[PDB]
């Protein structure tokens, strides 16, 4: 029916169906469009207290919670997806990886390199799409797929 990973599903405030994609967590109104080597992304994350490591270039002590960092991340997707900011410039301020000093970007990457659920996200979007939040053991990714 749809592309890999995506569903139909209800909204609860409009009644109105959209799609959701349970390997990417994107949600959207508009029917979803139409695997290769390798995929480039660039990333935001936020670190939270059970992070791998609470630590980054922004903090030296992590102490937000998993929960205030989903929040965070649903803002900035929120910002995005507005077009209030843009996902380079959010990752550049706020990303808790190191490749926040490269506006997230990643490079181009294979499967078995990253960790399991950033790697299935990444490779199920399209390019130019853009993920919901990732859950991975360094913590919160939102995800954007550039070729
Ligand atoms: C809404 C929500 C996200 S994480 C979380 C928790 N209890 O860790 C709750
Ligand atoms: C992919 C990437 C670009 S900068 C960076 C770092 N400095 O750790 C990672």
């Amino acid at each position: 029916k749809l592309p890999p990973g995506w569903e139909k599903a209800m909204s609860r405030s409009s009644g109105r169906v959209y799609y959701f994609n349970h390997i990417t967590n994107a949600s959207q109104w508009e029917r979803p469009s139409g695997e290769p080597a390798r995929v480039r992304c660039s990333h935001l994350l936020v670190k939270h207290s059970q992070s791998r490591r609470p630590s980054s270039w922004r903090q030296e002590k992590i102490t937000r919670t998993k929960e205030e960092a989903l929040e965070l991340i649903n803002g900035y997707i929120q910002k995005i997806k507005s077009g209030e900011e843009d996902f380079e410039s959010l990752a550049s301020q706020f990303s808790d990886c190191s490749s926040a000093k490269a506006r997230g970007d990643l490079g181009a990457f294979s499967r078995g390199q990253m960790q399991k659920p950033f790697e299935d996200a990444s490779f199920a979007l399209r390019t130019g799409e853009m993920s919901g939040p990732v859950f991975t053991d360094s913590g919160i990714h939102i995800i954007l797929r550039t070729e």
